[PDB]
C-alpha cells in the first residue's frame, strides 16, 4: 500500500492560474517584452517566481541586475497577492476535500509540493492547513519542475521515500517531476496534453481513496 500522496496546488487542490499570468502579463507590458502571452504561461506552470521572471526575460534576452530582479519579482506577486484576496473554503476542487479526509483517517500522510511560496496562504484560507503534514518549501529546493526536487522534498518532509508514495499533478512538467522522484504519477486533465502512458482523470472529483488504490495496484 501507499504511504503517502503528494499534491500539486494550482490545477489540483484549486487554481489560482489566471491570477498568475494576468499578473506575469502586465510585469512584462511594463518592462517592454511580447510574447506572455497564454501559450507561453503553459511553459510557466510548476515553475519557481525566480524562474518564471527568468523566461520572461529571457524573451527578450533581458538583462537586469539582482536588486532589479527582486524588485520585478515582487512586483509581480504583489499583484498576484491582490488578486487571490477572497479566495476561501468554497475555492476548493471537488473530491478534494473527501480525499483529504479519506487520507487521513487510513494513516496515508499528506504533503504539498508546489513550486509556489504561496501554498501556506492558498491552504489557510482554504481551510485545509490541518490535513497537511507537510509543505515541501519552494524555497529550499535546488530546481523548477520538471526536476523531481520538489516531489523527492515533500515525500521526504512525511519521512517516505517517493517510490512509496502517490503525486497528483495538472500539467506536464509536474507528470516528469513526479516520475524521475521514482513517485506514481496520476494526472488530471487530457491525455492530448498529458501523456498516454499514465493513468489521467478528467477531473479532480474522480480522485477518490478507492481509485488511487486500483491505480496503485495495476
Ligand atoms: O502548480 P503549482 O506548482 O502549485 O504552482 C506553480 C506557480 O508557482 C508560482 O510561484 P509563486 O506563488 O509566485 O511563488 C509561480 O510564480 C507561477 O509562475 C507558477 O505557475
Ligand atoms: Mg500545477
Amino acid at each position: 500500500m501507499f504511504k503517502a500522496v503528494l499534491f500539486d496546488l494550482n490545477g489540483v487542490i484549486t487554481d489560482t492560474a489566471e491570477y498568475h499570468f494576468r499578473a506575469w502579463k502586465a510585469l512584462a507590458e511594463e518592462i517592454g517584452i511580447n510574447g506572455v502571452d497564454r501559450q507561453f504561461n503553459e511553459q510557466l506552470k510548476g515553475v519557481s517566481r525566480e524562474d518564471s521572471l527568468q523566461k520572461i526575460l529571457d524573451l527578450a534576452d533581458k538583462k537586469v541586475s539582482a536588486e532589479e530582479f527582486k524588485e520585478l519579482a515582487k512586483r509581480k506577486n504583489d499583484n498576484y497577492v491582490k488578486m487571490i484576496q477572497d479566495v476561501s473554503p468554497a475555492d476548493v476542487y471537488p473530491g478534494i476535500l473527501q480525499l483529504l479526509k479519506d487520507l487521513r483517517s487510513n494513516k496515508i500522510k499528506i504533503a504539498l509540493a508546489s513550486a509556489s511560496k504561496n501554498g501556506p496562504f492558498l491552504l489557510e484560507r482554504m481551510n485545509l492547513t490541518g490535513y497537511f503534514d507537510a509543505i515541501a518549501d519552494p524555497a529550499e529546493v535546488a530546481a523548477s519542475k520538471p526536476a523531481p526536487d520538489i516531489f523527492i522534498a515533500a515525500a521526504h518532509a512525511v519521512g517516505v521515500a517517493p517510490s512509496e508514495s502517490i503525486g497528483l499533478e495538472d500539467s506536464q512538467a509536474g507528470i516528469q517531476a513526479i516520475k524521475d522522484s521514482g513517485a506514481l504519477p496520476i494526472g488530471v486533465g487530457r491525455p492530448e496534453d498529458l501523456g498516454d502512458d499514465i493513468v489521467i482523470v478528467p477531473d479532480t472529483s474522480h480522485y477518490t481513496l478507492e481509485f488511487l488504490k486500483e491505480v496503485w495496484l495495476q
